[PDB]
């Protein structure tokens, strides 16, 4: 994105797009959240990361 978001948000976005033990509802709320407030992306990353890892297989 050249006029939409920044790399920090798109790198985080891809990071989220790569979560294998995530769900649509979560991946959606996150992606959307990222699309809403790109500034707090790193937060949605660490959050989607903690969630994906926390909600993953034992």
């Amino acid at each position: 994105v050249d006029n939409k978001f920044n790399k920090e948000q798109q790198n985080a976005f891809y990071e989220i797009l790569h979560l294998p033990n995530l769900n649509e509802e979560q991946r959606n709320a996150f992606i959307q959240s990222l699309k809403d407030d790109p500034s707090q992306s790193a937060n949605l990353l660490a959050e989607a990361k903690k969630l994906n890892d926390a909600q993953a297989p034992k």
